[PDB]
């Protein structure tokens, strides 16, 4: 028992504001002392963003790819507002969209409960995690106003040189409104393949949610191939595992979600995903306690982070010389989740138990009430919070840092 | 004890199974014996919308128009299986699908809540009233999958001959999917309208939720439209009375929703609309605490019943002569909702004074104690539910029956 390590490799992206700030000290006090990994570091710093054209941000893309485990920190995804801030040249994208890109697959959000720590629906026992499509749809779609009476029509035409086909949509007499959207059959098995191997994994049952009554084409063809696909590669090894796949309509699935004790992944679609996350969000309370994971379609090659920002408002306390109490949880999270995956592919269990029992070190800390200002707020209630009711940034860390090191040694 | 009466005419449309049992009772014990009222009666039975041939249910559509309200007892919609259990003639459409197309207008879902009856959201204590805009987005749409590779376009061709603008839209590579869609200014407009309508008349606020951030010109048209006519029409009237009007992203509400207290109106598009209602609805608790309520735009004509089908499950065991333990509140209340139009449109307010102490009493019968078997299954199990924790049906109608007097007190 000293330091233990394996002989993969991480790909450290260091992201910015508050959340930098904490990446700095998770790292010295609860992981680098422990562990060891060789890690592939970039540092997507807005500072630098702006210093290397959106360019290290693809390069730290593909370094995932190539090594198969990213840790990322958030950073700022620019507004026209932050462009003035920061620096010029572009008003660049979103790192998030733009890894998410180039790895291919799926975004999973995760909650992490408490005991002491109470969620807004009284019957949610268990974590309901939520995996995006993400692409297509309404949000590369084009629309448009209409001033004239007239038609709007739809033409498929032919790349070979075929019969354009042609469909009249509606015949407008007054004003109104009109818009188009695509998906792929490339996509969507994607999705389909990042979800199937991401429940596999973590042992939980699968639905997916359209509405094909209405859409019989469109959505039908997301449940078509989920339904294809289950039954080629996987519902096999569903049943050993012992868990399944099924479809639901949207509005039972919401029904569902709010009544059931959770336990699942839910397959959205890219709306959905955009729409239901924020409920979820709210719903099981701080998003301070959740994690994005990012799975490729071939299962076997990661990016997670946490699930928040990088906490602006916190970060101006930071400055201001102010003390400031931002749950660093999601973000250490983030490490242990990642840690191990790459454990499970080294065959390494040193590290695999290690990443268990500082998350279970976590939770058995917040559970005896040690805990931050947000989740101070999520037992008693946004006003009537105060001080001595809730820990620093700092003393968390330090309060969880001690308890790790007991329980390093009984054994 | 004088029973108090009316001036105008009220609509009363009635249905099908379990509620139609229930509906009975309540005229005979909460209705009948304290107000009189002119009503015109369409029986809109299962075997009576048959035997016309469905002519009552558009009978009693007009009718609610001419006269300004409806309430109406749950009703069977035809499918399959029904044809053979009834012996229909005719798969009959849906009766509530028959009588919004005639009347026109927007439904609101509205809840009822009791102190002793705990939500699924914590912070719930107030109601949230979607309003849904059924004119179809998606729902109207054209869609099909896409084999070949090629090119999705769009063209909008003026009807003035004028030179048509087109829109490429996707090339396809692999085979994918692809779809198009539609509103009208005026199905907005009149979607406004009626939530604008609703809320001023309710003294609720209104939030109008969409997607303007992505579909800057598709969810663009609701945001102003909406505005549009908040700073015309209704600016004035919403603060006379300490209310206010607000858009949202669709992101915003579901989250607020989620956080909030409550107390608002919701209006959301035909898609958000369909999804949300579900889970909301849910979260509240029983189906047999709400109530439907289409709306039209003028805020004249309006029909309500409860939020809740025919209750089938207990409809044979009523046959079986079993005891049950439906809820009736949803349908009580839907008596006091068109009682209270009614009566507001009468500036007749005796009849108002009812329709709040009716609604008033049957909470406060719950909240002190006699209820239904689902209510005593939100407070106490599904196990651990015993027998004197609930009355049937029938005792509990009975049971605000009295209360109803010990409260006629002025
Ligand atoms: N990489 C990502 O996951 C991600 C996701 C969304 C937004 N962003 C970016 O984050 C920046 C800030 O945006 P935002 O307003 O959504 O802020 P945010 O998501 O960091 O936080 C939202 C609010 O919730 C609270 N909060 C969130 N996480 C918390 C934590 N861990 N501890 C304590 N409190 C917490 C904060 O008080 C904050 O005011 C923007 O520049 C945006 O581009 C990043
Ligand atoms: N007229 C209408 O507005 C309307 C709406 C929905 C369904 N329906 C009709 O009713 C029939 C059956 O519908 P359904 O069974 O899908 O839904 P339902 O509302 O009849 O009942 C479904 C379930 O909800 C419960 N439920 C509903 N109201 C309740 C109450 N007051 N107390 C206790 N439990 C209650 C029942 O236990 C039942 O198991 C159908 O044939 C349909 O056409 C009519
Ligand atoms: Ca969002
Ligand atoms: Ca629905």
């Amino acid at each position: 028992s000293n330091k233990i390590s394996a002989t993969g490799v991480l790909v450290e992206l260091d992201g910015d504001e508050m959340t930098r700030v904490i990446w700095k000290k998770i790292k010295e006090t609860l992981i680098f002392p422990f562990v060891n990994v060789p890690i592939e570091y970039y540092d997507l710093s807005m500072e630098n963003r702006d210093k290397t054209e959106d360019r290290v941000t693809v390069e730290a893309a593909y370094a995932i790819k190539k090594h198969g485990v990213g840790v990322k920190c958030a950073t700022i995804t620019p507004d026209e507002a932050r462009v003035k801030e920061f620096n010029l040249k572009k008003m660049w994208r979103s790192p998030n969209g733009t890894i998410r890109t180039i790895l291919g697959g799926t975004v999973f959000r995760e909650p992490i409960i408490c005991s002491n720590v109470p969620r807004l629906v009284t019957t949610w026992k268990k974590p309901v995690v939520i995996g995006r499509h993400a692409f297509g749809d309404q949000y590369s779609a084009t629309d448009a106003v209409v001033k004239e009476p007239g038609t709007f029509e739809m033409r498929f035409i032919p790349a070979n040189g075929g019969e354009p086909k042609v469909y009249k949509v509606f015949d407008y007499k007054s004003g109104g409104v009109m818009m188009g959207m695509y998906n792929t059959d490339d996509s969507i098995r994607d999705f389909a393949r990042s979800c199937f191997e991401f429940a596999l994994a973590r042992k939980w049952p699968l639905y997916l949610s359209t509405k094909n009554t209405i859409l019989k084409h469109y959505d039908g063809r997301f449940k078509d191939i989920f339904a294809e696909m289950y039954k080629a590669l996987y519902e096999t090894k569903f049943k050993t595992c012992g868990i399944f796949y099924e479809h639901r309509l949207i509005d039972d699935m919401v029904a569902h979600c709010m009544r059931s004790e959770g336990g699942y992944v839910w397959a959205c679609k890219n709306y959905d995903g955009d729409v239901q996350s924020d409920s979820l969000a709210q719903g099981f309370g701080s998003l301070g306690m959740m994690t994005s994971i990012l799975m490729t379609p071939d299962g076997k090659t990661v990016e997670v982070e946490a699930a928040h920002g990088t906490v602006t408002r916190h970060y101006r306390d930071y400055q201001k010389g102010k003390e400031t109490s931002t749950n660093p949880v999601a973000s250490i999270f983030a490490w242990t989740r990642a840690l191990a995956h790459r454990a499970r592919v080294d065959n390494n269990n040193t590290l695999l138990e290690f990443t268990q029992r500082l998350e279970d070190v976590i939770i058995a800390t917040i559970e005896a009430g040690a805990m931050t200002e947000d989740l101070a707020i999520c037992i008693k209630g946004e006003k009537n919070v105060v001080r001595a009711d809730y820990l620093n940034t700092d003393e968390f860390i330090d309060a969880v840092s001690q308890r790790l090191k007991v329980a390093m040694q009984k054994s």
